[PDB]
């Protein structure tokens, strides 16, 4: 998975 910002 992904989190934050991008």
């Amino acid at each position: 998975s992904y989190s934050g910002y991008s």
